[PDB]
C-alpha cells in the first residue's frame, strides 16, 4: 500500500496499458495464425543445432512461393517473442541490420503435439474461432437485457447452435477431447478413486476421451459415455466405452459413480441442482459424483493460474445459460443441496480439481 | 513439474486471451469505468450493484455480471479491487479506478483512449484477422481479403466505421499532442503548418490554439473532411497525398508513414519536399521500433501496432529511428532531428537543409 503519486512517468505507462489494452486481441488473432500455419509444429521439427530457426527457414517449409512470407511471418514472430511464447536471438548481417531467429519457448511443449499426438492447440483454435468471437458483440446486451450473448447473437443456444454447424461442432469436442486428454492423464496418475468402481458413467463425456482413458486403465470397469446425441453421433468407437445419447437433465444413466468434468460451469445453480439431483437418483446408496472443474480463488490475484480461471469464468458468461466459476464452498453447497452428505476436493491438475460428492458420508 | 502445469496454464490464458480487451469493450459501451470515476473518490471503491443501479436495466442479474466482468478487469489491473465479507462467509468485491482508467475516461478536455479502443475491438476490425494465414501462403492483405477493397476506400463507403475510426484516431491524437505541444517548439515561428492525412483536425486545431496566428490547412480524404469540425483558422481541404499536398512552411504527417510502404513513404515524402520552401521540414509523428521483442508494454504497443498494420495496410510497418533517417534521406531531406516523444510517439523532423 505505499501509494504511488500520479506524474509524467506514471502517466506515460498509464496511457500505453490502455493502448495495449485496446488492441490485446492481436496477440490471439497472431497465435491462431501461427498454429494454423503449422509453424510452431515446423519450428518443433527443423530447429537447426542451435535451437534457432529463420523466418525465411520456416516459410521454406510452409506451401507457399509469397516472397513477403518471411518478413511477415518474422512480424508475427516478433509479437508472439515479445509475450514469451517463442523465444529470439539475434544476428547481425552483412548490411549491419540485425535479424532475428526464433526458437521454442517453454509453453510450446502444450501447443505442439507431444508423444501421445496430443496439445492445446486445438483448444486455442476453438476459442479463437470466428463462431465463438461473435458472443462478444452481444455482451453488454445480456448485461442490460438479461440472457446469453451466446443466444443473442446466434437464435439458440451453443449446444443447439453446435446441432447445426458441423465444423464448429467438431473443433469443439476436438478442442475440449485434446486438453481434456492432457489434464486427465495427469489426473489419473494421482486419483485412485476409480478404483474399486464397476460401472462409471461420464455425463456430458464429449466423444469419449476421458471414458476411453478410464477404462484402458481400469479394464474391470463397465463405462458408460453420455452426451447429446448430435455430440455421440461421431463419437470414435473406443473399445470397452458404451456411447449413449440424451439430456442430462431428463435423467442419467445409473453407474456407480458419476464423472462430469467442466459440466457444472456451463450451467446455473438452478440447473446444477437438477442436474446433480438426477445424479444422486441413478447412484447406489454408497455412490458418488467426482466433479472435474477450476476452483475459484479467493481474490482477482494477478497469477496466471487464477487468470486462467477467470477468463473462463468470462467464456462462460458469454457462452452458456448461467454458466460461472465456483469457490470450494460454492460447490459443497451445491452437493449438500442435492441430497449429498459428504463433500471432499481429492486431486488436482493443470487448475482442475477433482472433488468427490458422496451420498453417504 | 510445476514447471509443466505453469506452461499448460499460460498456453490456457493464452487461449482466451480475446476475453480482456472485448469485456473491456463491454465495460466502456455500458459507460461503467465514467459511472465509476463520477460516483467515488479517486480512491474509493463501489459495488457492482451500486454500479449497475445507474444503468438503464431491471435485468435482476446485471449486479453479478458486472461482478463477473469487473473481476476479469482487476486480475488485470485494470479496476482496483478490495473484499467485503459477506454474512455467509462468502466475499464480494468492490471496485475502483486504476491509473489506466484515466485514459479511459473522459479527462480535462472531454478524450480518452476509449474511442480507440472501441475502434480497434469492432467486429469490423476484427474480421481481417481471419485472413492473415490466407495472405501470408497466399499474398495480399488480411483486411482487402476481408472486403475486397483498400481500408480507406472502405472507410468511404461505410459511414459507421469512418466515424470509429475518425474519432478514434481523433481522441488519441489529442492526449498525444496535448503533451508534444507543452514539450515541443517547433511550430514556433512558422507562417502555414499543413497537417496531411490530417483525420478530423485535432492536431491543426490545438496547433491554432497555442499559435493563433498560425494559418493550418488539414488535409485528408473527403469522406474524412466532410466529417471534420470547423475550427477558427484551421482550413479543412479534400484530396490524395499521393497526387500532391498543399504548401506550407512545415508539413505535419503523425500515423502516416507507419501506413505505407517504404516506396510509397518516398513517393509521399518527395511530394511533400516539393510543397515546402527551400529551409522547410516535415515533422514526422510516428512510434519507433525497439531493438528486440522485449516485454516491456510500451514495445508491446509498438509490435502491436506493426501487426495491426499488417492486418489493415499495403506495406504499412512500424520502423526504426535509422529507418525512417534513410526514409528522408531518399526523398532529399539532407538534416534528421529526433525533437520529442510523448506516449511512444516520437517527432522526428526532416529538414531540407542541414
Ligand atoms: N443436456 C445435456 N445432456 C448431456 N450432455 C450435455 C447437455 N448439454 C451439454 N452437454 C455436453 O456437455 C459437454 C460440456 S463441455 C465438457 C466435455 C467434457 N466433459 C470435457 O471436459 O472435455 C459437451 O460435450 C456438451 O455436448
Ligand atoms: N491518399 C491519402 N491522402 C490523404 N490522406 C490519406 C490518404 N490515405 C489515407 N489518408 C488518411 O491518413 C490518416 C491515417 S490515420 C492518422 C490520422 C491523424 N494524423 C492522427 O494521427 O490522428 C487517415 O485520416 C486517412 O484518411
Ligand atoms: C489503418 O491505419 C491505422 C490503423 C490503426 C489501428 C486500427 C485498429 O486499432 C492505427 C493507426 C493507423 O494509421
Ligand atoms: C460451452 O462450454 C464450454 C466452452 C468453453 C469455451 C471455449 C474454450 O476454447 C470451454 C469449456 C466449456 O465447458
Amino acid at each position: 500500500e505505499i501509494q504511488i503519486i500520479p506524474t509524467h512517468s506514471s502517466d506515460e505507462e498509464a496511457n500505453l496499458f490502455a493502448m495495449q489494452l485496446a488492441s490485446a486481441a492481436v496477440l490471439p488473432m497472431a497465435l491462431k495464425a501461427a498454429i494454423e500455419l503449422d509453424v510452431l509444429e515446423i519450428m518443433a521439427k527443423s530447429v537447426p543445432p542451435s535451437g534457432y530457426i529463420s523466418p525465411a527457414e520456416i516459410a521454406a517449409q510452409l506451401p507457399t512461393t509469397n516472397p513477403e512470407a518471411p518478413v511477415m511471418l518474422d512480424r508475427v514472430l516478433r509479437l508472439l517473442a515479445s509475450y514469451s511464447v517463442v523465444t529470439y536471438t539475434l544476428r547481425e548481417l552483412p548490411s549491419g541490420k540485425v535479424e532475428r531467429l526464433y526458437g521454442l519457448a517453454p509453453v510450446c511443449k502444450f501447443l505442439t503435439k507431444n508423444e501421445d499426438g496430443v496439445s492445446l492447440a486445438p483448444f486455442l483454435l476453438l476459442a479463437t474461432d470466428k463462431v465463438l468471437l461473435e458472443p462478444w458483440f452481444y455482451l453488454k446486451d445480456a448485461i442490460l437485457e438479461g440472457g446469453i450473448p451466446f443466444n443473442k447473437a446466434y437464435g439458440m443456444n451453443i449446444w443447439d447452435y453446435f446441432g447445426t454447424d458441423h465444423r464448429i461442432n467438431k473443433v469443439f469436442n476436438k478442442g475440449m477431447s485434446s486438453n481434456s486428454t492432457i489434464t486427465m492423464k495427469k489426473i489419473l496418475e494421482m486419483y485412485n478413486g476409480f478404483e474399486g468402481l464397476t460401472t462409471i458413467v461420464d455425463v456430458g463425456g464429449g466423444t469419449g476421451a476421458v471414458a476411453s482413458m478410464i477404462v484402458a486403465k481400469y479394464p474391470s470397469i463397465n463405462a458408460i459415455n453420455f452426451d447429446l446425441p448430435h455430440v455421440i453421433q461421431d463419437a470414435p468407437a473406443f473399445s470397452g466405452v458404451e456411447h449413449l445419447g440424451g439430456d442430462m437433465f431428463d435423467g442419467v444413466p445409473k453407474g456407480d459413480a458419476i464423472f462430469i468434468k467442466w459440466i457444472c460451469h456451463d450451467w446455473s445453480d438452478e440447473h446444477c441442482l437438477k442436474l446433480l439431483k438426477n445424479c444422486y437418483a441413478a447412484l447406489p446408496d454408497h455412490g458418488k459424483v467426482i466433479v472435474a472443474e477450476y476452483i475459484l480463488p479467493p481474490s482477482p490475484d494477478p497469477s496466471i493460474a487464477t487468470k486462467v480461471v477467470i477468463h473462463t469464468d468470462a467464456l462462460m458468461l458469454a457462452y452458456n445459460p448461467g454458466g460461472k466459476e465456483r469457490t470450494e464452498k460454492e460447490f459443497q453447497a451445491l452437493a449438500m443441496a442435492s441430497g449429498f452428505r459428504g463433500f471432499k476436493v481429492a486431486s488436482c491438475a493443470f487448475n482442475t480439481y477433482v472433488m468427490e460428492f458422496l451420498k453417504t458420508a
